[PDB]
C-alpha cells in the first residue's frame, strides 16, 4: 500500500485510536471521489487503504474525523476535520489537539 | 472584525508575506459559498474579511493557498492548500484568530478563540 | 525591545496567559546565567525583557514553565518546560519573536525575525 | 528499550537521517550527567539507547542536535538544538524546520 494514516493525541500522549478517515480523488468532473476509508488501529495507523494499482496519478483529499473524535473524549473541539489535499510510500501524519492540529507528509521510497 | 487569519514561515522564520486566503461558507445545498478573501500583508495577518453582521453562524472554510506561496520562494511542497474547517458559535462574544504555521511538507493550524 | 515571548493554549483555543518565562545567557564558563524574565500577559505575551543595549549576541535560552501552566488546569503533563536556545546575530537589525503552541504531550515553537 | 527518538525534516518531506542525540539524567548534585547518545537511522529513528533496568525515574533531557543536521544541508537554522526535558515506552517524536520544531512524546504499554 502507497498511502498510509497516522494520527496522534497530543493532549494524552497516544494514538488516536478509532479515528475516521475519508480518502477522495479528484474526478475528470472537478467533483470529489470517494476513494477508499477506514479507523485508525490502536497503534494510531491506518493502513490498506489502497493498492498501488489503483493509487494513480491525481489529487487527493485525507479527511480526517477529529470532530468525532474529541467529543467521543468529553471534548467540543474547534474543527471539523483535518483536511489534507495534495498531488500525487506516502504517510500523511496528524498530530491532534482540541483547538490545533498539525500534519505531515513522510514520502519515501 | 470577528475573523483574522494569520501566516507564518517556518522556513524564513517570518511572516508568510502575499499569501492567498479565501473564506467560504457551507450552504443549504450543501456546497461552499465564497464569503471573503485577500491576501495577506506584510506582518502576515489578514483583516477585515467579514463584519459581525455578516458572521453569522455556520460552517465555515480558511483555504490557505500555501502551494503558490512556496512555488514563489522555489521550494516544492506537498500540499495543495491549508484548509481550516470549523463551525462558528455566538454563544457569548467571540473573534476568531486563525494562525497557520506554514513548511514545505508540513502546516500546523490553531484557532486562539477570544471574548 | 528585541526579544518578545508569545504563548499559545492548543487544547483552549486561547492565549497561555500567567506562564513563567525565563531567559538565560551563556556565560564564558559554559554555565547558563540569568538574564531576564517575567509572566505572560492576558495576551499570552510578554514585553519589555531587555533593551537593543543589553542584547548583545551569544547564546540565549528561553524557558518557559509550561508544567505548572498545565497543572493550574488540572492537565497532566509529559514536558518540564519548553527550552527554546539560539544564538542571536547583529548583522542587520533584527526583532525576536520566541513563539510557542503547548498541548500537554507536544509543544512547538518558531522564531519570527524580523527587521 | 523503553526509549525512542524519530526524528523529521519538514522541508523535505522525509526521516531526518544521522541526526545525533544525546540524554542526560538529572543527578542527585542537580547536575547533567550524560546518560546514552546515538544518531538517527535513515528511517529517522534512534533505537537501543538504554534499557529497562538503567531507564529508572528521575528527571532526563533529550537533546537534538537539530543545527548540525541543517547545516549539512546548507541551511543556517535559528535553533542550537531541540530540547526535551522530561520526569520519567516513550516514544520523543521531532518534527523539524529551519526557523521552527515540534516535539511530541507519545507514551505507551
Amino acid at each position: 500500500c502507497p498511502l498510509m494514516v497516522k494520527v496522534l493525541d497530543a493532549v494524552r500522549g497516544s494514538p488516536a485510536i478509532n479515528v475516521a478517515v475519508h480518502v477522495f480523488r479528484k474526478a475528470a468532473d472537478d467533483t470529489w471521489e470517494p476513494f477508499a476509508s477506514g479507523k485508525t488501529s490502536e497503534s494510531g495507523e491506518l493502513h490498506g487503504l489502497t493498492t498501488e494499482e489503483e493509487f494513480v496519478e491525481g489529487i487527493y483529499k485525507v479527511e480526517i474525523d477529529t470532530k468525532s473524535y474529541w467529543k467521543a473524549l468529553g471534548i467540543s473541539p474547534f474543527h471539523e476535520h483535518a483536511e489534507v489535499v495534495f498531488t500525487s510510500r506516502y504517510t500523511i501524519a496528524a498530530l491532534l489537539s482540541p483547538y490545533s492540529y498539525s500534519t505531515t507528509a513522510v514520502v519515501t521510497n
